[PDB]
């Protein structure tokens, strides 16, 4: 019942005793740094109250306001992965599936993780331990999305180019690999709309000029080998002004 300001000093208060000035900022440290233990029923009430304001505040971009390209059923959205209403959206996710630790790191897995809320980290980890191991690269995993306004998360590995090195054609095909099984798993969901970020580009250091034109093929060869699944709309999420030029320039050329 409190108001969203006082939610989350709450939830600060609830965070600290057990165990960067705007207060989501300190809140969202807290719940990134938090290995993925039980939680509070306490502690889960406030949050989604928190992520039910959050989502009162916003009208959530829908696939029709995505901007059209040269292909068919390939759709471009420049903005934050957290406002788009799809079916689902990819997470460029680390092996554990946890989510990210590191206090409000600029990576999707902690926006994802932030703002679908704790419930997302505790799920992973029900899921991880039935599996008993880590993720391997260019899988594909669906989960709820809890407070985004996407249906479900499909997390995906994606693979680290060590710094200074070139994009090997097997380098090239593990990323092609987790498009490849997201859209694989989109249908098998049943879905008819997938938003990919920019996997492997950030933290993992994947040239983002290679990884867009590898993203478009492997997209396009999936298309054209899986007639079945035309019903399927795809939309490239970019983030970065380089990645909005880059996919530009491949899907929407004049
Ligand atoms: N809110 C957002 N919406 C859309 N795209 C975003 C957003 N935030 C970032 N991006 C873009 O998302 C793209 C991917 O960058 P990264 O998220 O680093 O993913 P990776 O596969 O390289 O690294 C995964 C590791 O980093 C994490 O800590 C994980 O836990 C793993 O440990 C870039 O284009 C970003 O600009
Ligand atoms: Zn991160």
């Amino acid at each position: 019942m409190p108001s969203s300001f006082d939610l989350l000093g709450e939830m600060i208060g609830l965070l600290q005793t057990e165990q960067l000035t705007k207060r989501q900022d300190l809140w969202r440290a807290l719940i990134n740094q938090r290995p993925a233990l039980p939680l509070s029923k306490d502690y889960l009430n406030l949050e989604d109250a928190y992520l039910d304001d959050w989502r009162a505040s916003f009208v959530p971009v829908s696939v029709k306001d995505c901007q059209k390209t040269n292909y068919t059923s390939l759709f471009l959205y420049h903005g934050d992965i957290r406002y788009l209403a799809v079916d689902a959206i990819v997470n460029a996710a680390n092996s554990e599936l946890l989510g990210c630790f590191s206090p409000n790191h600029g990576c999707i897995d902690n926006a994802i993780h932030t703002f679908a809320g704790s419930r997302l980290r505790l799920a992973c980890q029900a899921i991880m331990t039935e599996q008993g191991r880590k993720e391997a690269i260019g899988q594909a995993k669906l989960t709820s999305a809890y407070h985004l306004p996407a249906s479900y998360i499909i997390h995906t590995v994606g693979p680290r180019i060590t710094k200074g090195h070139h994009v090997s054609p097997i380098r090239a095909d593990l990323l092609a690999r987790c498009y490849r099984s997201s859209l694989d798993l989109a249908v098998k969901a049943g879905l008819t709309s997938l938003a990919f970020c920019s996997i492997s580009t950030g933290e993992f250091g994947f040239p983002k000029k290679e990884a867009a034109q590898i993203a478009i093929k492997t997209v396009l060869k999936w298309q054209a080998e899986h007639p079945e699944s035309k019903t399927l709309t795809t939309i490239f999420n970019t983030f970065t002004s380089e990645d909005k030029a880059l996919y530009d320039t491949y899907l929407q050329k004049e």
